[PDB]
């Protein structure tokens, strides 16, 4: 089973044990580590962060001792912008540019391939959106003939229905893609104004949740429906929670609320909270398994955080070798207890070492 | 809460272990027990086994050291057949001479109440069947007026939704009933072809399941939803399982079957097993977590049977509280192991137990 | 039949023929007239527009050369407030001052009740909801006991199933409210991106909707089997249409748009187009009768609305008499063609009209 | 657009003008006719009518006159049964023979290829359906690669979801087919007790029928994303109805039956009446468009028949077109009014005729 896990280039800006650097990441951990993100500058990939020519390189060292270990430049993010990518994509002018530029960077850089992180494509990209990754693997192509290891090309694409709609074609794209991440987190906004778990396995009661579609089962669902292979698809599975402030002594699903969650200490983020964040909230909080989501909420005060455990990342691990997909994709190492600090026990990657436990034992 | 459990009377030609009789209850385990079922014979409520007269009487004694259960008798059930009851539904003068001759019948046998098992009104008796429990319960007023403790009236009611919209008028019947009971199981025919669990909590994976209706979940929240007030709603738990015979090596949920179950040893009925039949079942056999239903099955060698265990009724319990429903229903007493023997432990009543723990621990 | 139709009291600003005053409604067309809107300023119900007045007049006198119009004030409207009118159904003080003070409003002005418009309640104003119709009902009788014929009191529900199951207790508000009306129309928003009549029939096609309860059919039968008396339900029928603009050469149903369709010269609203605009719109355009939903919609250029016409109306009247409501809902008389210019043979409300001789033939 | 029309051998064991001869086919009506059935008497396509072999001919001289005009014989139907042909298409050896016997049998007799009426494929022979298909063209091209005019190869499958699924590999399969004509008829069985039309075109009110998947819509719809392609698609029109014998005063869509309908004069079989049949039943009856499904019922004294007029046809025709589908299928040349008597006019076949205007058209 393929474990992709995603590393952003901002987790070093963070106070004390809170920083992460590539360094700090289990070169056996996982066996593709997504570098996120990639900018486009002049229709050419550009570096993000001044140094991220050195972390390409922390990172990328990680192989030495692992030759398994792959490794992918993610460009776009949810930063980064829909329009820029847009234009970039829409004539043929920058798209053939763009293109170009790709192969000698990742080259250049020690990268075993691409991710397409477009956030996301209009209604009226999703043709062009098409074409990008139909040319963008032709291109791939053309330059391993040498006799090379072809460069890997990914995409990540969004797990709610609405979008997932107006905006891929996924039998066609499902080709071109070496696999694919469906992020089946996000799914309970603040502006709802209730109380909701941004990545619920299933439906759960159902008059209990607005739609029947923002949870990762029917998301997983409806995609191969729509034709992306088993062998393609990996079930994205967050490390972070999304928090909310109560506006009542009420504190079960549904709740009122008042804005987003207080930020955590560290991630510094309204409505987030890493998940060594969410073991310091715990200590004198209460924490509630959702009956038909199978993962876990916790409150205490006028907080409020939806979120997962070694429990549900299980339980989530067991729904997709079901389903028999290709394997789990995180978010992201920084997020999930790194330190191994935090959550005790003094080991680390708890979350991620759970996926990666129950991705291989039957 | 309210802890209804139903003890059939044809529980006790059943061979060795498995004949039961209404002195082998424990009569501190449920709230209320109802005795099923009574015939309608003459447009008179009227006995049906040679000897329920005895059997009413071994019932009945159990109250002496516990003074706070509470019994009732159960008119209908499945094999009376749903043509009888209208006959005597929409005539005037036959259900005049049924509503009558209930109070006298139930204090000469020392029932606090009647229960309706009409299995089920047509589409032409919504209306029979709305006035028929409007009366009856005027009946049980009239007689208990001079100062009398009021004779208890129940229905025991679908949980399929065809049924409930086409049967009910769930508005009204809700005001002049006691107690509802929702008979949440047997959801899963083997007509269907494939292996599915009868009482699933919540709907489970999105595609796998047939409809949207066949779960726990959806049939309580439609009944509240229709108007049945929470604090009258009893919540169906069966403490039998459905079985179906394999046509293949598949035996995940939707496997394809070639018709139900084998016979029980002490049951005798293809489709069907007792918790303590499940037991013996179980010896050698594989059991698996529905993951989206919150409901187990196990299998072994050419046989599935999708049943309820402590787990899941504790579930199913918890659920119940958190919709702050009236209490659980349990069919049937004589279905759950009351020898105490066949699942080890030798405790007997071990479903139900499971059920009574969790209704009061929180 | 009940044949309720809406006046709004913004309509007497449009330009040239689109200016609609009281005294340009036909008399004898309708037997309900609501005027709508009215405000609530100090908890007390009050005025809207500044010669509001001098409108229920023109309104009323309607009644003079037919004494068996009834009118009503209408009280809410999508721009006054989901919060406003919460805070105000809420505050238990607050409440009481309002319903206290619409008798009198009334029957002063003229009135012959009220038609609550709440746009919507909360998830938390269900109940509030309730005993704010409750209560209304409870003066209504009061201020009538001595003798006086009863205040009409009605409602404006939501046609949309989330909105439905969120904010009303249909079984419970039905028995105090003397008709329904179902806004059975705007079921898809230019959001989706997509064209779509915002007012189809029944679903039609199955894989060309969005979901299986945007349209009349499921509203009207999911209310009914939510226990609304066929007898209290008015299903709306809209004479307005819903425009978008058309992103490409396709034109069907489904076809991608880029917005609302273009401001009409007389509504000036985007996304929306009275029917007398619409004749305008029909002069060299083409109408296209989607099949599977009874609903007309035409395309011109770049433009794509979807309306009812005489036809369609027809097979509305029909659907709802096989239901047996009480009536057809009319939004509204003055997006209709009331002058009778523009749509030909210089006969005024065409499509109200075509509704009331439906009606009147069996 | 293609035009297949089936022809019956028991078409001619009928009384006065009810007998149907090869010679009485108007041979500019279809673009194709399948002369069913066809016996195997073990392994071997054997014919199964007495004359048989004199009717082939008599339909390939229609082909004189116009040579564009395509025959394929048919083996299977209702009556040769479930395991007839399992049994022989199960056996490795068993096949070979039946696939080698065919191409020679047609060619001897003037027929232009096969088609496939299994009805139908339990589980257990859903490969071996495929595989008898792919095998089956394998010879074909085999039989035709000297110079030879290719021998075609349809199937006339169920448009039943449940039989689909159980039996069905649309993706493989369809690529073998030259065609294939979906059954798209036949949806109420008399055994649920109420009156419905088994042949709509959209399912109509949602609350009046059963489920979602008992129309023509979403057959087809179905059908095309299990990945049957559209130019390989050939939608089946009844020209036959299906009657009921009503229980009560009640003649609406769902009113009680008694089974089903009393036996047409020539077609001798309860529950069915041609369409000649039907259109002297229709004389003194009342006809009833079914709103949301595009079909007429008429019904008369205590008889109900839902069917097919030239209008429906029609419609259907506009509804395939949409859909861009292979074309229409009928069912069957010898139960339209062939004669062109009963429905008066003097015109022959005006259901397949109306089909046929209808097709080239707009
Ligand atoms: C169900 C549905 O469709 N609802 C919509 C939401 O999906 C949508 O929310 C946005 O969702 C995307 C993914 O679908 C998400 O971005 C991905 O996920 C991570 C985690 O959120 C992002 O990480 C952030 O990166 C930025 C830099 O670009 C950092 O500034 C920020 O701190 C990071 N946050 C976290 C928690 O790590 C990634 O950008 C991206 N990952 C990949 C591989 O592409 C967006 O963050 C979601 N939006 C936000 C910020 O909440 C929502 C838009 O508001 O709209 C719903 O309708
Ligand atoms: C979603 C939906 O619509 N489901 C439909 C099913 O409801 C229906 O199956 C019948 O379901 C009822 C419960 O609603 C069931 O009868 C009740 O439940 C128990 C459990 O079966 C019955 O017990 C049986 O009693 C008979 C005598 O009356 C015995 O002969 C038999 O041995 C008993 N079986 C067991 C396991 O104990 C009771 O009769 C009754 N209980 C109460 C409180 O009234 C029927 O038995 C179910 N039918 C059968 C025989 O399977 C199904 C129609 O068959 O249709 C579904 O769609
Ligand atoms: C299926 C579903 O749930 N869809 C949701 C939409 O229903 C919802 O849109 C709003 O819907 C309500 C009724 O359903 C509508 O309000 C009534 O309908 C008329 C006609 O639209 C309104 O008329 C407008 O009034 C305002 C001022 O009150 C004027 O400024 C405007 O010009 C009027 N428009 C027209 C064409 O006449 C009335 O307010 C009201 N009438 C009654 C009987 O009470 C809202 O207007 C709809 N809102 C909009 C902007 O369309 C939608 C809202 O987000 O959400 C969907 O999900
Ligand atoms: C949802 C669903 O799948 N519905 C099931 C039904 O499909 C099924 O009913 C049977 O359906 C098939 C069609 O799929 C039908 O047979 C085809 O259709 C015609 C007319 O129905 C048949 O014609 C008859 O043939 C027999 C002998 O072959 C003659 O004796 C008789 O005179 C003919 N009658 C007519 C109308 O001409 C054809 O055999 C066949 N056509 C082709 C090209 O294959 C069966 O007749 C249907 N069975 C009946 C008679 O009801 C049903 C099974 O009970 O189950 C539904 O759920
Ligand atoms: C806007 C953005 O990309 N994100 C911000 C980060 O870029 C930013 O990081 C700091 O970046 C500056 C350069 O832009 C770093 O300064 C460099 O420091 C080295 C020290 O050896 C020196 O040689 C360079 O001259 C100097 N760069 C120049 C030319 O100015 C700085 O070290 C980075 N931060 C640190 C201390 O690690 C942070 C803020 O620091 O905010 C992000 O939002
Ligand atoms: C169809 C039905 O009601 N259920 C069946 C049971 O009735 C049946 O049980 C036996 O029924 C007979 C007849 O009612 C019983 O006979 C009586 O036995 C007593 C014993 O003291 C005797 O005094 C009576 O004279 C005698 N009366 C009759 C009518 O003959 C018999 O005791 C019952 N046996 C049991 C098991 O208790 C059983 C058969 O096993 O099948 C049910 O389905
Ligand atoms: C925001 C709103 O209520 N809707 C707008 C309308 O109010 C507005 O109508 C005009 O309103 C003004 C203010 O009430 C009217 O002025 C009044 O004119 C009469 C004339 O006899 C005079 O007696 C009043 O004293 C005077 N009111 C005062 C105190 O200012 C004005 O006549 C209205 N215009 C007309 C003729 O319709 C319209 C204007 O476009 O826009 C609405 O949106
Ligand atoms: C079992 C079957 O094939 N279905 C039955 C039909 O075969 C049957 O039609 C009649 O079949 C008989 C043959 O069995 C025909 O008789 C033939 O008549 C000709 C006259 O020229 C004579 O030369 C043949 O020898 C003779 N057959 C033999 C060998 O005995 C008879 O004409 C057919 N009737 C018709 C209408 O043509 C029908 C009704 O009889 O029932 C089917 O079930
Ligand atoms: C990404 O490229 C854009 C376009 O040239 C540029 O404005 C931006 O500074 C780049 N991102 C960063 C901050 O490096
Ligand atoms: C039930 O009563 C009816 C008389 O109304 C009778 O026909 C039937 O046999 C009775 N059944 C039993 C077992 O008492
Ligand atoms: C309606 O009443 C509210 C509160 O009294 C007030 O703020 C608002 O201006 C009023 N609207 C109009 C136009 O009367
Ligand atoms: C082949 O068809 C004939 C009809 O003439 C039928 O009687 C026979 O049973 C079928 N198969 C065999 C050889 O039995």
């Amino acid at each position: 089973y393929k474990l992709v896990c995603y590393y952003t280039s901002w987790s070093q800006y963070r106070e004390g044990d809170g920083s992460c650097f590539p360094d700090a990441l289990d070169r056996f951990l996982c066996t593709h580590i997504i570098y996120s993100f990639a900018n486009i500058s002049n229709d050419h990939i550009d570096t993000w962060e001044w140094n991220d020519v050195t972390l390409y390189g922390m990172l990328n060292t990680l192989k030495n001792r692992n030759p398994n270990l792959k490794t992918l430049l993610s460009v776009g993010g949810w930063n980064f912008g829909s329009q820029r990518f847009s234009k970039i994509a829409s004539n043929t002018q920058s798209r053939r540019t763009f293109i170009k530029s790709v192969p000698p960077f990742l080259r250049t850089h020690g990268f075993d391939g691409l991710d397409l992180a477009w956030l996301y494509p209009g209604r009226r990209d999703k043709q062009h959106f098409t074409t990008l990754i139909k040319e963008m693997k032709a291109e791939f192509i053309k330059e391993a003939q040498p006799g090379k290891k072809q460069l890997l090309l990914s995409a990540a694409l969004s797990a709610g229905k609405v979008t997932i709609d107006s905006s891929y074609d996924i039998a066609k794209i499902s080709q071109h893609l070496d696999f694919i991440s469906i992020m089946t987190y996000d799914f309970h906004g603040a502006w709802r104004g209730t109380t909701g778990h941004h990545s619920p396995l299933f439906r759960g009661q159902e008059d209990a949740s607005p739609d029947r579609f923002s949870n990762t089962d029917y998301a997983v669902g409806y995609m191969l429906r729509l034709g992306a292979p088993a062998s393609k698809l990996v079930m994205g599975i967050p490390t972070f929670g999304r928090s909310f402030t109560l506006a009542s002594s009420e504190t079960g699903v549904g709740a009122p609320i008042s804005g987003p969650g207080i930020p955590g200490r560290f991630t510094k983020e309204a409505g987030t909270l890493a998940y060594y964040e969410i073991c310091d909230f715990l200590r004198g909080a209460t924490v509630h398994r959702i009956l038909g989501q199978q993962v876990p909420y916790a409150t205490k005060g006028n907080q409020w955080v939806g979120y997962d455990d070694q429990e549900s990342v299980k339980s989530k691990v067991q729904y997709l070798k079901d389903r028999q997909l290709a394997g789990a994709m995180v978010w992201a190492l920084d997020l999930d207890d790194f330190q191994g600090s935090f959550c005790g026990q003094d080991l680390r990657f708890p979350l991620t070492n759970a996926i990666k436990d129950a991705l291989a034992a039957t």
